[PDB]
Formats: structure tokens, C-alpha cells, sequence
């Protein structure tokens, strides 16, 4: 028996992420079209990687105790570390549906990259009323990439193919419905008030994780968007 009670979440989000991935890389053999081996190649890194993540929360690695109100608090820094590397790569696969321009790309995945980032920073502190100080300012990053979504790429797609503006438009309510979630479950759970417990936060991340990574492909993926218009 694991003493930790989580740990049915971790395993479930695990296999889920898993099978997830060997989804994604069967569905991808034999796709031949070089636009399509883009959006699949990003696609199937984004749950490959968090199958890694999860599976170390699971075995224990990726936890660490941080004491902050008298309290010795355990904190799963491998979350940080799964969402630096697959967050970027959830924009992109956005980014290049629309076809956006290389300096709005690199003020997205730069605005990312502070908004997790510091979210790790606020994890780690150790005096209390700091920890809200780097929430808030990960937020602020958080709500300039959700104004981009929404008021600069938008503009672009309904320019576009009308596969590629249907399928970004539905991508893209997922994505900003999904992330604005996260603030909210760390700003009442153990990294912050500690209003809710860390085996209900885990499950609320686990059905955030698996919606906003595997939903998200299936979405993707099935759609004629990520093809080149052929003959
Ligand atoms: C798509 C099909 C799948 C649908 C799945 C979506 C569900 C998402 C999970 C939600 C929160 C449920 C958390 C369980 C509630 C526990 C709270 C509780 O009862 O705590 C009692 C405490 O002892 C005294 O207050
Ligand atoms: C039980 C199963 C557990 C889950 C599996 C273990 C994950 C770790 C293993 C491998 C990385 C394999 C490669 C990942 C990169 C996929 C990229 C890709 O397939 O892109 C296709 C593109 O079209 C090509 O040009
Ligand atoms: C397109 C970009 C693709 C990017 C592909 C990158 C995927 C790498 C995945 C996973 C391993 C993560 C391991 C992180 C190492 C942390 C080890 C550490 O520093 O631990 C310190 C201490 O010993 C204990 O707390
Ligand atoms: C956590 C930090 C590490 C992970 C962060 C992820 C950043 C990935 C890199 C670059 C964006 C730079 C612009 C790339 C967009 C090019 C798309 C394009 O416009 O087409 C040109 C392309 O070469 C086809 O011809
Ligand atoms: C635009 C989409 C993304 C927006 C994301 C920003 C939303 C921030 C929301 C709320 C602050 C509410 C704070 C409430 C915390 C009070 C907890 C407390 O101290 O009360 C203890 C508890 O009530 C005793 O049981
Ligand atoms: C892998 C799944 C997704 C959708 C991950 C998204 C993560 C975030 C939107 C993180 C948000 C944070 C902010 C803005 C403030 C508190 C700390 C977080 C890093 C959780």
C-alpha cells in the first residue's frame, strides 16, 4: 500500500498519458505530409513528456517538503518541470495553425516561460505572504497570453482556410476555458491557501492534465487543418 493518498490520481494520470502517447505515435505512422509531421511531432511530445513527469510524482521523485506557516508542506515541483517544457509546445501547435509571425511566437512562449517560471518560485518560498507576491505576478503573464489568443491571433485565422479558423477557434475556447483554471486550484489548494486538500487538488490537476493534453490532440489531430491544401 503507497502511504500517500494521491497516489491513485498519479496512477491513473500516468496511464492516461501514457496510452495517450502510444495513441498519438501509431496515428502518426505513416502521415507523410511535412505540415502534418509538425503538428504531430509537437503533439506527441506534449503527453510523452508528461508521462515521465507523472510517473516521478508516482515513484516520489519529483516531490519535496517546503516548510512555510509552521508547517513542513509537500510540494510536487515536477509539475513545474513537466509545464516548462510542454506549455510552449501546447502554443505553438496553435501558433503555427495560424501562421503567426516569428516575434508574436517568441512574446508568447517568453510570456510562458515567466508565467511558470515564477509559479515555481511561488512553490518554494518559504515566507507565506510571498508566495501570493509571484502568484499574482504569474497571473498577470498568464492573462498577456490570453489577451494574444483572443486579440491577435483570432484576427489572423478568420483570414485563413475556413478548417483552419474553425479548428483554431474551437482550440482555442478550450485552451483559454482549461489554463484559467490552474490559478484558481493552486491559489485554494496546499500551495496556497490551503482551503482544499492535496488529494483533491491532485485529482483536479489530473482532469486539467489529461483535457487540456490528451483532449487537446485528439482535437488536433483529427482535424483536415493540419494538412496542406493538396490536389
Ligand atoms: C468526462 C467524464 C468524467 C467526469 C469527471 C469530472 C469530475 C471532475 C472532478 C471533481 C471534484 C470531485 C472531488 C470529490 C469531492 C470530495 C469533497 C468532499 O466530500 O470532502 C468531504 C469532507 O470530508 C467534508 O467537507
Ligand atoms: C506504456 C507506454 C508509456 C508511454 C510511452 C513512453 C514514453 C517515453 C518513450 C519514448 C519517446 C518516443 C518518441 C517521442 C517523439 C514522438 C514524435 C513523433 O512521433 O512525431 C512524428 C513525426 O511525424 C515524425 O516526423
Ligand atoms: C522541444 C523541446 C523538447 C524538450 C525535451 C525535454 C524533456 C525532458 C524530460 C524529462 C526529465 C526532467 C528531469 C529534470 C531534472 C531535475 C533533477 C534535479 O535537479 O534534482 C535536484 C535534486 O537532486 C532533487 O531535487
Ligand atoms: C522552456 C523554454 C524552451 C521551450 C520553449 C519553446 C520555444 C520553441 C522555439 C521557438 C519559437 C521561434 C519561432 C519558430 C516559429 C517558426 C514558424 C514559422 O513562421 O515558419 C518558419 C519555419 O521555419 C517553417 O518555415
Ligand atoms: C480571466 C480568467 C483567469 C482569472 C484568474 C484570476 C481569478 C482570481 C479569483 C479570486 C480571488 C478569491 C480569493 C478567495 C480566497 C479566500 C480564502 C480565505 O482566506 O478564506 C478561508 C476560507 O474561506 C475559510 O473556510
Ligand atoms: C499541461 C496543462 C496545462 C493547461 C497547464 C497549464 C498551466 C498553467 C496555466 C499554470 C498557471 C499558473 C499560474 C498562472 C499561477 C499559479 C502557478 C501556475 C504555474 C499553476
Amino acid at each position: 500500500a503507497t502511504g500517500r493518498p494521491e497516489w491513485i490520481w498519479l496512477a491513473l494520470g500516468t496511464a492516461l498519458m501514457g496510452l495517450g502517447t502510444l495513441y498519438f505515435l501509431v496515428k502518426g505512422m505513416g502521415v507523410s505530409d511535412p505540415d502534418a509531421k509538425k503538428f504531430y511531432a509537437i503533439t506527441t511530445l506534449v503527453p510523452a513528456i508528461a508521462f515521465t513527469m507523472y510517473l516521478s510524482m508516482l515513484l516520489g521523485y519529483g516531490l519535496t517538503m517546503v516548510p512555510f506557516g509552521g508547517e513542513q508542506n509537500p510540494i510536487y515541483w515536477a509539475r513545474y518541470a513537466d509545464w516548462l517544457f510542454t506549455t510552449p509546445l501546447l502554443l505553438l501547435d496553435l501558433a503555427l495553425l495560424v501562421d503567426a509571425d516569428q516575434g508574436t511566437i517568441l512574446a508568447l512562449v517568453g510570456a510562458d516561460g515567466i508565467m511558470i517560471g515564477t509559479g515555481l518560485v511561488g512553490a518554494l518560498t518559504k515566507v507565506y505572504s510571498y508566495r501570493f507576491v509571484w502568484w499574482a505576478i504569474s497571473t498577470a503573464a498568464m492573462l498577456y497570453i490570453l489577451y494574444v489568443l483572443f486579440f491577435g491571433f483570432t484576427s489572423k485565422a478568420e483570414s485563413m482556410r475556413p478548417e483552419v479558423a474553425s479548428t483554431f477557434k474551437v482550440l482555442r475556447n478550450v485552451t483559454v476555458v482549461l489554463w484559467s483554471a490552474y490559478p484558481v486550484v493552486w491559489l485554494i489548494g496546499s500551495e496556497g491557501a490551503g482551503i482544499v486538500p492535496l488529494n483533491i487538488e491532485t485529482l483536479l490537476f489530473m482532469v486539467l492534465d489529461v483535457s487540456a493534453k490528451v483532449g487537446f490532440g485528439l482535437i488536433l489531430l483529427r482535424s483536415r487543418a493540419i494538412f496542406g491544401e493538396a490536389e
